[PDB]
């Protein structure tokens, strides 16, 4: 049994794996109450407490990450790198889904064309992976596509905000990813004119978008591995 610890403030987090990710609760959209339990040795965490209730807007986004998230970076990450300057990017994750809430399981990748984000992404991007998911919740913006990429098939959604918005919502959900080739999705939103590839990418991050609820949820078994040309 690995330490844990239960983190309920709206902007709590932990260093987890020796440095290597940083786990948050991350409540950014409301102010209604959420913990986390965290394993501290691998990262993983399960909602054990989550009282939203937002409408269509999220009210939160408990995560574990790679990088920089809004200047805040775990140990050695090799982030920020320009997006033309990856030579590959691939993730595991595993997640348990719940039945009742509405919420998703989705990875969350920030762009911008600054080498620091301590004051966030606009002027750059988001990228979402949306693997799994309850209760009719839509990404941003507007459908533009339907792509092959990584293994599967995802719908592409696209905001124009004060960043650009790419969420790819996979056809049929999943519960884990193996070896997920995040790089693909990087290179199909470059082809689409969505992310700049002079832009750096600045985090990784995978967790659940949450709209109503989410007590039960749980995040296991990630990893992250990042080249660079």
């Amino acid at each position: 049994d690995e330490p844990t610890a239960t983190v309920c403030d709206r902007w709590g987090s932990r260093d987890v794996a020796g440095g290597r990710y940083r786990v948050i609760n991350n409540v950014w959209g409301a102010e209604t109450a959420q913990c986390i339990e965290i394993g501290l040795e691998t990262g993983n965490f399960i909602l054990t407490r989550a009282e939203h209730s937002n409408g269509d807007n999220v009210a939160a986004y408990p995560a574990i990450y790679l990088g920089c998230h809004w200047g805040a970076c775990t140990s050695q990450s090799g982030l920020p790198l320009r997006v033309e300057a990856i030579s590959r990017l691939q993730s595991n994750w595993r997640l348990t889904p719940i039945s009742s809430g509405r919420w998703n399981a989705a990875y969350d990748l920030w762009f911008s064309p600054s080498l620091t984000s301590t004051n966030g992404y606009s002027g750059g991007a988001e990228l979402m992976i949306w693997l799994n998911w309850r209760g009719n919740v839509m990404p941003g913006g507007n459908r533009v596509a339907t792509v092959s990429l990584a293994g599967a098939t995802w719908e592409v959604w696209f905001a124009d905000w004060d960043w650009n918005y790419i969420a790819y919502r996979r056809t049929t959900p999943v519960t884990e990813v193996t070896q997920l080739d995040l790089k693909a999705f990087i290179d199909d939103a470059v082809a689409r004119g969505y992310i700049s590839p002079t832009w750096y990418l600045h985090a990784v991050e995978t967790g659940f978008e949450l709209w109503e609820g989410g007590r039960g949820l749980k995040s296991s078994d990630f990893s992250v591995t990042l080249t660079a040309r």
